[PDB]
Formats: C-alpha cells, structure tokens, sequence
C-alpha cells in the first residue's frame, strides 16, 4: 500500500495531496524515491537525484542506504505532514519520526504532470473501490342522467316516507 | 460516499471509471484523459425516470460490478443491471476546457477518500622505521624455534 496523505488535517476539504513512489522491493523495476505534493492542478515533486539525495540524507543524518518511505509513513498517518506553498517552489515537513524533514519541491512541467495525475486518478478510484470490500467484509462478515332531457339528471319517482 | 467503480473488473489495470456526483446529477465515465457525461437537466432528469432515486440504483450496480461500458467515438453508453429492469444511459464526451475541472477536482476527492479510508481502515606512522623515515623497520634476527 503506497503512502499518501491530504492537507488540511480535519473535516476540511481536500486541497493539496501528499504521496511517493519508488522504494519498490523485489528483484524488479526499482526507480529513485520522490515525494510528490499536488492539488490535482499543479504537480510539485522533489525531483532527487542521486547527487541530491544523498545530500539531504547527509543533512539530516541519513545513511545512503536507508530507505526513506518507511518514515513518510509515520507522518502520514501521524498527520504530521507541514506543507508551504510559494509561487514556485514548495516545501514539505514531516514530523512523524523524532527529527524533522525539510523536503524541497520544484513545479513538474505540464507534459509530465498530467500522466502522473490522470495515472493517480485511475489508482486511486481503483484503491478506494479495493479497500470497501475488505472493509465490508472484515468489519461485518351517462348514469345519473334523464333520456329524457339530456344534460338533467335522471328522475326518480317521489319516495314518500318509510318506517325503521 | 460517493459510489463508483473501475473497469474492467478482472485483474487487469483499470481503464475506465464510472461515478455520479450531486443527486445537478449527472453519470460521469472517463479514462483519466476524456471524460464522458451524461449532460442530465432538471427537466430532462425527470424526464428519463418516467421513461423507466438513480444514485442507490448506481452504488447497488457498483458493488456488484454489474456495469457494462460502450464506447465509440464521442457516443458512450453505460448499462446498469441488477434492478427489475436494466438501465440505459446515454453519455457524450465533455469539452476539454469543461472536462478539465471536473478531472482535477476528481483527482482530489479520490486521494482524500484513500487517506481517509485508510485511516479508518487501520483502526479496525605504526610500521616504520624511525631512524629511516619512510620505511619499514626491520625485526631483528629470530633464527628458528623448536615446538
């Protein structure tokens, strides 16, 4: 189950998303760890390169060889995830673990940003749809008228009085 | 919560995504690049379910997976199957100036509806010869020993 997360924390709205990929395990494809922030408008990542991410895990104290998505597990669910935008760039915090990052982001060009978003949106609809069953299933399991003169009611011959 | 569903239901990667907003309620199926609607009035809404709420209708068909998807061109059709009489829509594909918000706020409700679901779900120098400097110093002569 891939990490992501949504600001701001509480019954508000959604408006921006937080998520990464990457830290892949098994034998097969395995691409660098990126964190991506988006409101489903702009796609902001951080863009690592294996030259960056290594300086930012010197930063803070970080093995080259560690892995960093477990972390962003902690701030997700923790809500512990601190996002400011500015006109360009874009800075994300997590708290979750006992020191803090600084994480940097960059505006991911437009060409690039709609398949990963148009790709999330698939994803996501898929993981909702997912989880409510395993949800659902561990949680639980003319008459009256005269021939006579026509438009006048049908006439009756005079009743009397009867007893009761 | 919204219902919706992702197709095609086998283990394949989904292509297409059914779901209903706001019963103006409309069907909404789009591939993540196109996105397909069924353009309903309030005068045409009415129209159409004398003809035949459509929302429960729509969760009952999701849940079941019962949905069944034709498309050709800028004509798309999504059939319903699981009440007393089958459900036929018909969609045509939303202008892209249109189409664009709609996909963005899409994006949006489905990543908050995965953390929010999940959220819930989970509570459930040495060597070297000082008077040569830069070599090694010698051991002294040891002979051999007896063991």
């Amino acid at each position: 189950s891939p990490p992501l997360c949504t600001l701001p924390p509480g019954p508000e709205p959604p408006r921006f998303v937080c998520y990464c990929e990457g830290e892949e395990s098994g034998e097969g494809d395995r691409g660098g760890f990126n964190l991506y922030v988006t409101d489903a408008a702009e796609l902001w990542s951080t863009c690592f390169t294996p030259d960056s991410l290594a300086a930012l895990k010197a930063r803070f104290g970080l093995s080259a060889a560690e892995d960093i998505t477990p972390r962003f597990r902690a701030a997700c669910e923790q809500q512990a995830v601190a996002l400011t935008l500015q006109e360009d760039r874009a800075s994300l915090t997590l708290s979750g673990g006992p020191s803090a990052l600084a994480f940097d982001l960059s505006k991911v060009p437009g060409p690039e940003a709609a398949p990963r978003l148009r790709a999330l949106t698939l994803g996501l609809a898929k993981r909702v749809w997912s989880l409510e069953r395993r949800l659902a299933a561990a949680e639980e399991t003319c008459p009256g008228e005269s021939l006579i003169n026509p438009g006048f009611k049908s006439k009756k011959p005079a009743g009397g009085v009867d007893f009761d």
